[PDB]
């Protein structure tokens, strides 16, 4: 019902709930403002390409609160959302550009790849029907008294913020393909965690021990001898050229030692392969493209300890968020010497 | 019913009529855009200092068709309009920067000198009430069977073009004005006609006589010998910097006879006293500080004729629009030598 | 003396202080630019709903060290003020935007509630003739009686920091009322501290214990066992919802514990009422709405101890920086369920 | 003293002349207003890269009324102005980005070539120092009697409009050039004359006759059989691509005939060599890159009458606003076949 | 090859390398976008005054990885980098709006003072010959065995953090000038750190020891008792105006006793005269305008243990970046009392 009640909603209720109530609101360049008597207060900056008074309704209308990872679904092709936006609060910008039953200026009529959000009524319904569609849930979904083949996180993100299963907290997303007309079979594969350098928290047994740990003894521990944890995880920062270093949690680790900057070439978070150049000042050491993901330290190792040693150079693909990624593995002398993205 | 519904009149009706549909719209910089389908159509341009969208809405929600003439109402203090606003369709912008229950943005909730609309259902009952107020009609109005006193104008604005009474078509407003509290008794002087120079019409015999006659027989048959008309009116091409010329009609006249550039200082049709820088090509000849006013033709004349021509210089106040105007009159053996505005 | 002057003395005094000099200065978009021979060097950046230059000159023209809290000033319905501007460091943003003798563009010419800096010749005299205005200085008016009832305030700001009466270091502002035609009697309540969740200091003995000590060690020492503040203040994070945390120091001591996101509406620091989205990363929960004020905790916990635990609910009217507020009471078996604003 | 003071001169004087008096003024965009109580007055419209303000000022600090003619100072190298701007009403630009003692933001401190205007004070005595610079004057500039040798000019603009010596009116200006630390000897050539499609006036019996007379009887008065005059100014409107037209007069007499379009390259009236896309609507024909140049008509003629109708092509130099510029000729039979610039 | 090869290079590899590829880029406003098939990355934000493509262009274009300082280069009156540009981190803007061969936009044709970056095939050939220039090279420039003789530094930046030779890790950079046709000399004095308040580290012993040991017993340590270390280094925080403070490591260790704010004048990272306003909340002290400069301390002290102690007042000059600085030294009974830049 217009600008006026959405300003209204935002102001008092954080987002779009469909409150009775108006505030005055006008876009001006790429800030929203709202008429407070004898004073404009800013609520919204534009950092969007849509126009400012648009990028401001979408985000009102954002999914507030726990939200499904967001590469997965990028990944998985979703071209616009149903009913509802999803808020990079990262980037500061929808998903995509596009919506269906959102807003007239940025909704998208065509027949296309659709994301659903089972908690809004008829949602799954339009899903099953589509040729090409994903849809999310905080539960699993069946038919028969026997369900639906799926992807289960035992993850997410809370009003932006990176919150994982945890006293005892269960986070779950259940997340649904359908492609060329039928239900996807089966989903292998890793999935990024979504946090950053300064929120970091660690989610298993080895990835505190990562961070508590000596290098010998978390090595031991693990058995991790022949993958050059040193330089493919911890990083080697002797020379001015800084090795290695190929995980989120790498960063965090060598943060704590002292003054990491890592400077993301484009910011996002609902993108799988990161990268970033990265400086540390008190051993002076920098890389200037240092490809990362934000894997499960388990997940990481796991994938290591399924590498065949005895090649030189093979390139391997790793399936992460639901997509191929290329590994190059150089070995020598039945180690790994390097291991890296790309 | 939000920008949605708004750009659906603009675009349909011309202006906001309360027709139910929507357009999806977007402001961007000074620009509106309409979505229609794969294309963005430009349906508005902000030459205001307010928000875009709040600029194109009070466009919108502008009195459409037949409308009083702008500068008496600025003149009479008006500061905000109640449920309507008046359009300056020549400085592309309304009367004043508020309203008073149109737009939550540009409202004005403090008691001050607001002009009604007598179409309006219930503005005429809200003037009365007010200690400083303006109403504009239509018709007269009454209490008893005898009426109210009143600004009487046989002329008006249609769609921001000038129009007079003229086959046989009456064009009214009547305008009152409440002030401390109480009626204005009475109202004196002339009124400005709103006409530009590529559109005058003559509006009187007199006009049409002056655009068509030779100077000589013009002056002659309305007995202007002792007024320097060639100067005052017709304006002085002979030298570099050129003379007098100081009503719109003259500039019309003249620009019959060659190619006159006429540059306003402040793109206005709400002003009285206007003013140009003024150049005529064909006998090169230019004034820079131009003032000058659409008076009609005979009340100018009328004013002549009510001068005294036995003083050197005396400054005349003249009532136009319902103010006061300084008119320096410089006189020289009977005859004038100049008659000026300031 | 033009803008020059005044970007002469903000890149050399960080404020418009009378120095003489010029530096070439222009406004572009919301950015204002000073000429240093070869390259152009961004000294402001316009956050406001005014023209970028007119933003400029009056943050050039705030009053810059010593200040008053925003809040109680906005909440005695101050509309301009007089001979110098407030400025809201957080929003980024005068007070209001009106002034008198600032500044042309923002100047109001109707008598309306000022405010006047006592520290400025004159300001007193015009306060007193006042209808409406408030008036505030570092020291109290004496006359014999003799003080005139002000709201002693032992806290203030400092370039947009909080700061308190602290080694012995007192921190004072008298702040008077004239209200329709006369003195107000007398001030009551509780005033805002005006800390944010980063740089918050503690200011009392038992706001250092509170985040100092135990949950079971606190409510002891201070008696407070049939207050829920486990609940109320302390806040609970062991369901998805995060339950009461209803002050600052609530944010600032479960920050101490893990990571803590508060995401605030509307950014303000004129503002008493505070409302934001919580996240706490370490033990998942969130609250979307988050009601919250600065109060100091003894003058919060002197609330509690004097509400009545016999009712299951109640609405209370609390008197904070001189308003009226809403506060919900539930009770259950004499002691507090929940206790929030609204 | 201050944008304020430039505002109110500009709204009543059109101009910044030095009058004493403040109106509240601020850019926003690409635009300038000036508060008049209750409405923003768009007084300014920027269409230069400079900022708003900034391009407001010069525009405020040009040189109003009789003005030299724009493409000979470019030509000239000219840099900047000295204590006033020359604005291009056309492009609605100063002349260049850059001055001298006229706007902080855009005064340019090394030594280059200068214009200068005789009618400054001062501006002589800086000029003849000078090593490279440029100096106008409506008087010729004297030595004894005699002459430091001059561009003499008979025609100019005034306020943007093109105006001749012309019921006896002297336009005259005097353009003298320093270059390389001494007077230059001579100047040749012909001057383009700074006209415009809409407003163009004769300025030649010969003129008056190539707008008025039938194409023979012009030719032959003339003697201009040789000269393909038909094609190369005439026009030749009969294919679809419309041939020859090489003249700004071309233009004029053929939109005389029935609707014609020309579509300037780049907006300019600082420019000699001209080039638009020409369309004519009644027998259907258009040029893409139509070059011409606005020459008296006497001055081409001569031209063409001092060319070698023996070759078959060559490409002859011509003089024109102190600049060579190339002319291509195809003969053929010892008539000109086309004759046209590059 | 066109704004969409450079966006390819700035999101695949960081900055403009070289590297084959495309991407859509569109700036809008003071933003760049690359499309991503459905959606818009923002990958720039423009804070300098150029056109935002140009803008992003130059940062593309930076010198990435290991930089020389910036303020000593602004010091040497460069005007122009030759095939490169130099990026202020800082503030976001090159180092000059100059470049030669970088961008047509921004290229200055002129001679003037250049800066040639040694790595450049081909910078040290035109440097040469130059008459007014500056060359940098992480080599010293040779001659014979011996040397044209240098600037020479033992620290630098990276990725525009600060860094030092520091486990054996060397930084240098070598610096030349040439001036009025010929090498300088020689080169005398100090050069400022360019490290900031939160990412400080110490580079000597003596630095060390400020932010480790106590203030009796660092002073008694480095024989500092004559020199008001407590005001002038310390700096005093006992009353409200805050005293002294005048280097940067003033401020990295009152920040770790407590909450210190230090506003910045003008953001920047190639300036050598620092300022801004500095606020301590837990001690309440504050001052206005707070001179500083990030001198290696021990240089420093080097300055104070050559002054005369015996004077009341004299104004030393000290030679800091390449150029002289006046500093103000009160003295009393053979102790320093004050001391100051300006």
């Amino acid at each position: 019902s217009g600008l006026e009640n959405i300003a209204f909603n935002v102001v008092n209720k954080g987002s779009f709930v469909g409150a009775d109530g108006e505030l005055p609101v006008a876009a001006s360049g790429d800030k929203v403002f709202v008429r407070d008597g004898n004073t404009d207060n800013l609520v919204f900056v534009n950092k969007t390409s849509l126009p400012t008074a648009i990028a401001f309704e979408l985000f009102a209308k954002r999914k507030v609160g726990l939200t499904p990872p967001l590469s997965i679904l990028k990944n998985l092709g979703v071209v616009a959302t149903y009913k509802f936006v999803l808020w990079d609060y990262e980037a500061e910008r929808p998903l995509t550009s596009f919506t269906k039953s959102v807003c007239g200026y940025t909704d998208f009529a065509e027949d296309v790849c659709t994301c659903y959000d089972n908690s809004i009524q008829g949602s799954y319904e339009r899903f099953t029907l589509s040729t090409n569609a994903v849809l999310f849930s905080a539960t699993a979904v069946k038919t028969g008294g026997k369900s639906l083949p799926a992807i289960k996180l035992n993850f997410g993100m809370l009003n932006g913020n990176a919150i994982a299963t945890v006293n005892i907290k269960n986070i779950n997303w259940f997340v649904y393909v359908r492609k060329d007309g039928k239900p996807v079979d089966h989903y292998d594969g890793f999935y990024t965690q979504g946090r950053n350098l300064q929120d970091f928290l660690p989610r298993s047994t080895m990835e505190e021990d990562f961070l508590n740990m000596d290098i010998g003894v978390f090595i031991q521990k693990y058995g991790l001898e022949d993958f050059n944890f040193e330089h493919v995880v911890y990083g080697d920062v002797s020379k001015t050229t800084l090795g290695g270093l190929h995980l989120l949690i790498s960063q965090v680790r060598l943060s704590k030692m002292g003054i990491l900057k890592a400077e993301e070439f484009v910011a996002a978070s609902d993108i799988t392969l990161k990268c970033c150049t990265v400086t540390y000042l008190n051993d002076p050491s920098s890389k200037t493209v240092c490809t990362y993901m934000d894997l499960l330290l388990d997940d990481f190792v796991s994938v290591l300890k399924s590498l065949d040693l005895t090649v030189v150079s093979k390139v391997h693909e790793v399936i992460i968020d639901n997509k191929p990624w290329r590994w190059m593995l150089w070995c020598k002398d039945n180690a790994v010497a390097t291991f890296y993205p790309q």
